[PDB]
């Protein structure tokens, strides 16, 4: 692990690449010429790269789907260019909405049809096997009517899926997520939307992973101008939008996929096993290919410019960095980051990495990799842990602070979407288990299960949420603990639609519990807006006392404290501060209003006395009940 020498293959990269093209802002414009595109003057022109046909020509409803009437030039390095001159009665070449195909010659002499890498729009036709490939063309392109907004101080993340963003089962719309999905997200106070599964793949069960068109908006949601409307929709209510980047692998389909465009097996990925990864039956980049670099990073580009998204998740970050380090993978994610932050220093990247490489999350001057953040993936492990093998009065304070406090930036989260999974299990089904459909009604017994079920799965996420990281991240509907699962239709259920929905409506239902989650969610975020917790230094933990279950920290001067004992309750129980004063409640998990007991006054004044306790100058006396959390400001006399 040389830090030198990481910085010295980039930086030579990345000088040949103002030599040899006009620096990586053109560089990255690839888009702009290859594909297909209808010219200012009536005609059409297009290219693509592929080193290995034989022969290249352009097919569809235009030209009667004759495959050979429209060959492609030749050109040097594999590349391939076509000119199709305006019509004499001045009328459109390429209808918009109309097919189009690739058609590659082999040197076998094999005629094959592919879907341009380069393609901005694909479609499924009903119940057709494969994708079509529709040109887009349309009579008035989306104009961006708002600004990005400032760059917000901590992200609070509300990771998405737009398929599966309303209560019906059946695929959502992009209009959809735009009208209902957006303002609820606003008013929980989330200020950033991750939004997975927005890059074209033909498997809807792969939740986004497998990607068969890199520069396509995936049309199942709607057209491309309804996901510019919900990005720009996003902007005016202040919130900044990222975009999962899947470009850690390639879906193995050649029909409507990336794989074997030129007749071989080594276009855009490399040759033999090497270029394949066998646990996810898929194919892998060259990142070490010139033309592979062009095409990535005029991918970045391309979701940054047309469709004005604020950063990029990189998902299977540590797939792409071992196959020995991947010194060619990691040289594209430098590169990447290199482009995002000279384009836009306020963009944000996030690396989906378990390995947890050195400096991967820290500047390149200093031979890292680039990335703003890291995920958090240890704390999801923790929670888990404790539910799954450990009765509460065994649970290990020390070893909860540790693996929240133990960092780079990282964003934190409870739980993965991985757990919302079918077959797998979410916090609040760790809790509440089978009573999750018998007691979540108001109408019903407030049974001692589910009861250490609301208060835990308030607390979980609040300590999450204050000590574990510099960013936070909710998947959507976990913020009111949403039941049941998530599964998406595939073979194994029968093309099923009945858990790819999200039930948003169980909180606005008066009779049931989910409302209290919910809320106790909103309140959350919003005292972090006013407080800003998440971009305050570290935390100072004054206490972790294993025998009372009590954990006790400081963080942008707010107190706070949780009681994590089963049973026990503190009538007397002092706690260590930094500062001397009146100290007020200003959230408590036992609230009326969050599914507690209401057991506090919030009124009470709380005085700060000169008396070391736990390495603080100070010291105050607190209530704190058995499973509440709170948190305590200092205000002025």
């Amino acid at each position: 692990v040389d830090f030198q020498r990481r910085y010295k293959q980039f930086s030579q990269i990345l000088k040949n690449i103002g030599e040899n093209e006009g620096g990586i802002d053109k560089f990255s414009r690839g888009y702009e010429s290859f594909g297909v595109h209808r010219c200012a003057d009536g005609g059409l022109y297009c290219k693509e790269w592929a080193p290995g046909a034989e022969g290249v020509f352009l097919t569809g409803d235009f030209n009667g789907w004759n495959p050979f009437s429209y060959p492609y030039k030749k050109l040097d390095y594999g590349k391939w260019e076509l000119y199709i001159p305006p019509k004499q009665n001045k009328s459109v070449l390429v209808p918009h909405g109309s097919k189009l195909k690739v058609v590659i010659t082999s040197k076998s002499g094999e005629i094959l049809y592919r879907i341009s890498p380069w393609a901005k729009y694909v479609v499924r036709e009903g119940d057709n096997v494969n994708y079509d490939w529709i040109h887009w063309d349309p009579e008035h392109s989306y104009e961006f009517k708002h600004s990005r907004p400032k760059k917000p101080r901590s992200l609070r993340i509300y990771e998405s899926h737009v398929g599966i963003s309303s209560h019906e089962g059946k695929v959502a719309s992009y209009k959809h997520f735009t009208c209902n999905v957006l303002p609820r997200i606003k008013g929980l106070g989330y200020n950033c939307i991750q939004l997975m599964a927005i890059m074209e793949h033909a498997y809807y069960a792969s939740f986004g992973y497998q990607i068969t068109s890199f520069f396509a908006a995936s049309s199942r949601y709607g057209s491309p101008e309804e996901l510019q409307e919900l990005v720009d929709t996003a902007h005016s209510m202040g919130i900044i939008v990222l975009l999962d980047v899947v470009h850690s692998h390639a879906s193995k389909n050649s029909a409507d996929g990336l794989n074997m465009f030129d007749g071989t097996d080594s276009c855009y990925f490399h040759s033999g096993p090497r270029g394949t990864h066998d646990l996810w039956d898929s194919r892998l980049f060259a990142y070490s290919s010139w033309e592979v670099l062009r095409f990535l990073l005029s991918n970045i580009r391309w979701w940054l410019e047309e469709y004005r998204f604020d950063g990029f998740r990189f998902d299977g970050v540590t797939s792409m960095l071992y196959h020995q380090v991947d010194e060619d993978a990691l040289t594209y994610l430098m590169l990447a980051n290199h482009l995002v932050h000279t384009l836009c220093p306020d963009s944000i990247t996030i690396a989906e990495d378990v390995s947890g490489m050195p400096a991967l999350c820290s500047p390149i001057s200093q031979g890292g990799g680039g990335f703003d953040y890291r995920l958090a993936m240890a704390i999801p492990d923790k929670w888990i842990q404790l539910l799954k093998e450990f009765k509460d009065e065994d649970w290990n304070m020390g070893d909860i602070v540790y693996t929240l406090t133990n960092r780079e930036k990282c964003i934190a989260y409870a739980e993965s979407h991985d757990q919302a999974l079918v077959g797998d299990k979410s916090l609040a089904f760790w809790l509440m288990d089978a009573e999750m459909y018998t007691n979540m009604s108001v109408l019903t017994p407030f049974t001692p299960v589910i009861d250490r079920g609301i208060q835990l799965h308030k607390m979980i996420r609040l300590i999450t949420h204050g000590l574990g990281g510099e960013g936070y991240l909710n998947f959507m509907g976990n913020e009111f603990g949403h039941p049941e699962w998530l599964d998406f239709p595939r073979k194994g259920n029968n093309e099923s639609y009945h858990y790819a929905r999200r039930q948003f409506h169980l909180t606005d239902d008066d009779l049931l519990r989910y409302k209290f989650l919910n809320n106790f969610d909103r309140d959350m975020n919003r005292l972090e807006e006013r407080y800003g917790w998440l971009a305050a230094p570290q935390a100072y933990v004054s206490e972790k006392h294993e025998g009372n279950k009590i954990i006790a920290f400081e963080r942008a001067g707010l107190l706070f404290i949780f009681n994590f004992h089963p049973s026990k309750s503190y009538t007397d129980y002092r706690v260590g501060t930094a500062l001397p004063g009146k100290f007020k409640i200003v959230l408590d998990s036992d609230a009326a209003e969050y599914g507690g007991h209401q057991r506090l006054d919030h009124s009470t004044d709380f005085f700060s006395e000169a008396f070391e306790h736990n390495g603080r100058p100070y010291s105050l006396l607190v209530y704190i009940p058995s499973r509440v959390a709170l948190i305590l400001q200092n205000v002025d006399l």
